[PDB]
């Protein structure tokens, strides 16, 4: 009768005590007919009612999107615990589940290697600065970067790929002005992930 | 609840004359007491007569998977030409139609920049020779690593992944033993996308 989903938090959420991190229970196809569904949370079978239910949109289809959206304690997520979401009804016959975790198994820390521009990418008006992320473990890990301790947002990284060993790496590319990159400026890689020392590490790269 | 798929040509069937690239219609969830089972192929709208269609396998779960395979001539494909698959089934309300075709939009040249292994990675045993493909369109691409004429098989690439000017990137990564690139062997990587010459560019890697 009804399509269910359910997402895991943001790889930052979980690791900085800071930020706030949600698991996200999302109902599509929902007809006219039934308005209100009764989600129910349980953190390992056992019931939690820290819940929010955000209220309805319109869709170009004639159903309608009723999301629910459990915060999490940072080190339940990390420590593996069981997040069941279960959405009730009158116009389902039985009550529909679902159930989502942390990937198990030992995390593995990622080294982070920078890496300039090549010398034929030196013709160009902009470059390519390439920071190679890699040995992670599980797939959770976030990567931005810096110059002088200013968010630089002219980048893109790509998704975990899954190597040969069962860890993980990734890319991520930080495009500059060549100007930049010649008049001798720092560029800082910022990684983040439960195998790091305080959750956090950064690499520079400038020209030698 | 027939459902049909529609899965394009690999990308490097359509780059070389020597391959035979082919668009592949699957029905599945067929039912058992109405199995008949009709397919009609379209080429920009008009209907085609040389698509090879296989007898109706009965899958474990009590239902039939039926599959078409059309023929496509390279340029049509690469021409933007549209393949829609029609399936029709005597109790079914109406025929399942569906379209494929290349991504639309003007095709833009791989740019291709070979890497070598971080300093700080020179410690380890073994090192990350980096292929970075830039600024291509489509997204339809093929990667490879070779020594010595011979194929190097211990490589994974990602996903293209979508960059702010409207093309895409990726990176390929080769792991070889620390050894081999302290020697001085040349490694290469190779790229084929339809807006490279002959389909095809080469750019090779050595200790500097
Ligand atoms: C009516 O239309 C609506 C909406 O249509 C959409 O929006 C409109 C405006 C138009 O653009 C439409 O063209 C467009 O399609 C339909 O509702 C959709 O229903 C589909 C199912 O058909 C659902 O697709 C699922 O999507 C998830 C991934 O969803 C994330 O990423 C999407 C970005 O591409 C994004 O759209 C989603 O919103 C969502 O985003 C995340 O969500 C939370 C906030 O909610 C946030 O915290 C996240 O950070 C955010 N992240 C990102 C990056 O966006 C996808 O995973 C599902 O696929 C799985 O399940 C499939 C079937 O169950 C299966 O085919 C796949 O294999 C796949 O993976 C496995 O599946 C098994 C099988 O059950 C599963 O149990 C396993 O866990 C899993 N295994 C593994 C290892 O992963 C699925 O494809 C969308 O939720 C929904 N779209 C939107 C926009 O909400 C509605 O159905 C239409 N109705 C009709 C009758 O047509
Ligand atoms: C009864 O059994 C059958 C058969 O299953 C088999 O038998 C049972 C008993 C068990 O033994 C099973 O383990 C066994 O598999 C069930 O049949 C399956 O039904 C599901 C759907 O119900 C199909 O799902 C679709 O599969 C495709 C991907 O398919 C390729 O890869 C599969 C898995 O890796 C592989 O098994 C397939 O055969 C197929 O492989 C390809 O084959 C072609 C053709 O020859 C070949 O050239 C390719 O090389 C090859 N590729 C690979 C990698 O091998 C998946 O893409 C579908 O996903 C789309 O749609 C979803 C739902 O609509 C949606 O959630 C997704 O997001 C995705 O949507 C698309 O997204 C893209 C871009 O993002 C876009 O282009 C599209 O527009 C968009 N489409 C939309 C929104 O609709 C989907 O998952 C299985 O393939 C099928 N199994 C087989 C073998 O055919 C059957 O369901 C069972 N019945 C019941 C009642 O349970």
């Amino acid at each position: 009768p009804s399509c269910v989903f359910l997402f895991p938090p943001k790889p930052k959420d979980t690791l900085m005590i800071s930020r706030t991190p949600e698991v996200t229970c999302v109902v599509v196809d929902v007809s006219h007919e039934d308005p209100e569904v009764k989600f129910n949370w349980y953190v390992d079978g056992v019931e939690v009612h820290n819940a929010k239910t955000k209220p309805r949109e319109e869709q170009y289809n004639s159903t309608y999107r009723v999301v629910s959206v459990l915060t999490v304690l940072h080190q339940d997520w990390l420590n593996g615990k069981e997040y069941k979401c279960k959405v009730s009804n009158k116009a389902l016959p039985a009550p529909i589940e679902k159930t989502i975790s942390k990937a198990k198994g030992q995390p593995r820390e990622p080294q982070v290697y920078t890496l300039p521009p090549s010398r034929e990418e030196m013709t160009k008006n902009q470059v390519s600065l390439t920071c190679l992320v890699k040995g992670f473990y599980p797939s959770d890990i976030a990567v931005e970067w810096e110059s002088n301790g200013q968010p630089e947002n002219n980048y893109k990284t790509t998704p975990p790929v899954l190597d040969s060993d069962g860890s993980f790496f990734l890319y991520s590319k930080l495009t500059v002005d060549k100007s930049r990159w010649q008049q001798g400026n720092v560029f800082s890689c910022s990684v983040m992930h439960e195998a790091l020392h305080n959750h956090y590490t950064q690499k520079s790269l400038s020209l030698s």
